[PDB]
């Protein structure tokens, strides 16, 4: 031994993994957050106006721009990103 017992066992993930197999695989989150069959949204798509959250870039801003001028009801559902309204 000269730093730790082993280096990459392959897998495991258990309560007793916290130090022994910490470098093996912890991932980060035990499940995730969402995004299944979805596209890559780790690109930092759209931040929500309410604070700092995010929404999927299924629309850029220019395409919502045309939709905005043509609509702009009251934002509401798009109040989270008012480029989709006027």
């Amino acid at each position: 031994g000269h730093h730790h017992h082993h280096h990459l066992e392959g897998g495991g993930n258990a309560q007793k993994s916290a130090m022994a197999r910490a470098k093996n695989l912890e991932k980060a989150k035990a499940a995730g957050k969402g995004s299944q069959l979805e596209a890559n949204k780790k690109a930092m798509s759209i931040q929500c106006k309410v604070c700092m959250q995010t929404f999927i870039c299924t629309t850029s801003e220019v395409k919502c721009r045309e939709h905005a001028e043509a609509k702009h009801p009251k934002a509401d559902v798009v109040a989270c990103f008012p480029h989709l309204k006027k």
